């Protein structure tokens, strides 16, 4: 397609020379040209004994891509900023690590938030792993929990079209910006990821503040489609210390720990 020309490959060396060093936590940075899904090569990394905590893996094409609750994430190449990172969790409370999830899509948002000339109504934070603009899917986050470490996978669609990968998709591109840098975006993010995870680490209770102003889905009407393929209807109202939705349900308090959320 003629997006092809504004899909330059990422520069490995420059992203290596930015983000480890002193000042950063970041310890290793491979890209690759392509793999099946970057979450299952760092786990696989973890599963034969290797210490992924500060660990960045960044495929450019990735052909078996992992959603939640066993569902997928398609892509094509160089249109995406494909990436999982591998980090250290024993050492917080189990019931708080719901709350690394959050800490990723907010990452992402304040990473590419500044591109975008007038931002359209809807975007910003949908409950529990989106990122939305114009109300599209912009990009969308995986965590799977391999003690000692979760590993945090984010898909960001930059020039990927709608029609390649999912009706309800959005891009940079498709939000207007012309010209998109993986390199820069890709810097930006993994420094905003460094200091969310620090901040979660820390209970810090500008992450949740932070969160709550970038939510889309807080105030709203909802639908909640929860595991098992039951729906609940209501309004949503808060986030727990969990990382779990709270709704009201005609008077009543209904919290969710997993779901698919629908902006009514
Ligand atoms: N590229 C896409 N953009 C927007 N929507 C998409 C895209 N591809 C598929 N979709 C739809 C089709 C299935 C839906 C999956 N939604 S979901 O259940 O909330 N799961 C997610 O959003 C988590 C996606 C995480 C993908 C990242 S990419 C690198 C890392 N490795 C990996 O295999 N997964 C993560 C979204």
């Amino acid at each position: 397609t003629d997006r092809d020309r504004l899909r330059p490959p990422l520069d490995e060396r420059s992203l290596r020379d930015q983000l480890i060093g002193a000042g950063s936590g970041w310890r290793q940075l491979d890209v690759v040209a392509q793999t099946g899904s970057t979450n299952a090569d760092l786990l696989a990394r973890a599963a034969s004994g290797a210490d992924i905590d500060g660990v960045v893996l960044i495929a450019e094409h990735q052909t078996a891509g992992r959603g939640r609750h066993g569902r997928g994430w398609a892509a094509t190449a160089r249109a995406q900023i494909i990436l999982s990172v591998g980090v250290r969790v024993v050492d917080v409370p189990v019931q708080a690590w719901g709350w690394l999830s959050l800490a990723a899509g907010l990452a992402v948002l304040d990473s590419v938030a500044p591109l975008i000339a007038v931002p359209p109504a809807e975007t910003g934070l949908k409950w529990p792993n989106d990122v939305l603009a114009r109300g599209g899917k912009l990009a969308g986050i995986l965590a799977e929990v391999a003690q000692p470490f979760v590993v945090l996978g984010v898909g960001l669609n930059v020039t990927q079209a709608p029609e390649e990968v999912d009706p309800d998709a959005t891009s940079l591109l498709d939000l207007g910006v012309a010209a998109p840098d993986r390199n820069r975006i890709a810097s930006r993010l993994l420094r905003e990821l460094e200091a969310r995870i620090i901040q979660w680490r820390n209970a810090n209770p500008q992450l949740a503040a932070d969160y709550r102003a970038r939510s889309l889905t807080i105030g709203s009407r909802v639908r909640v489609e929860l595991p098992g393929g039951q729906d609940v209807v209501g309004i949503a109202r808060d986030i727990d210390d969990q990382g779990r939705l709270c709704l009201d349900v005609g008077g009543r308090t209904v919290v969710v720990s997993a779901g698919d959320v629908v902006h009514l």
